[PDB]
């Protein structure tokens, strides 16, 4: 009998370093977004037979506001829906009308990694925690998942509240 050998190489692509937000520009988000995501300290209201598991298709930005378009699970079928936030006396805080009182604020987002944006609704005296996270794509890196997860701490909401949308109504089909 006898034997063989072989070889092998390596893989190329060194990415490059970044700095800080200088070049900041709403252009960049000015624009469409997809759904990564869904967190909320009430997963009951997230779940598939409930009404809290809007998502945006698409963000416009005004002169003096910020235009938003959300869907929902009506009959089995994506749904469409048009909101304007009109900003506050304070910067970074944006307030709109939608089933009551809602009102998000900017805490971190990168147009190079995803923007995340903290929503708090209001109903029967009661008010909950909500998280929305969209990427440049409908699926980013699985380390994404934990690093936006680390902000859900922040407001008490548990992983285990925290689940991938991917395997859910994605309704990507509607949108254009």
């Amino acid at each position: 009998m006898g034997s063989s050998h072989h070889h092998h190489h390596h893989i190329e692509g060194r990415e490059e370093a970044s700095s800080m937000e200088r070049n900041f520009n709403v252009e960049k988000i000015n624009g469409e977004w997809y759904t990564i995501m869904l967190a909320t300290d009430k997963r009951e209201k997230i779940e598939e037979h409930g009404s809290m598991r809007v998502f945006v298709e698409y963000i416009h930005v005004l002169e003096n506001s910020l235009a938003l378009k959300f869907h929902i699970i009506i009959n089995e079928e994506c749904s469409e829906i048009f909101l304007v936030a009109d900003k506050t006396e304070k910067a970074g805080e944006y307030s709109v009308t939608y089933d009551g009182s809602n009102t998000f604020t900017i805490l971190k987002t990168d147009y190079d990694n995803y923007i995340m944006i903290h929503l708090i609704n209001k109903k029967d005296g009661e008010t909950f925690q909500l998280m929305e996270l969209y990427g440049r794509e409908p699926d980013l890196s699985s380390d994404i998942k934990e690093k936006f997860a680390q902000l859900s701490e922040e407001h008490g909401i548990v992983r285990e509240n925290i689940i991938d949308l991917t395997n859910a109504n994605r309704c990507l089909e509607a949108r254009e």
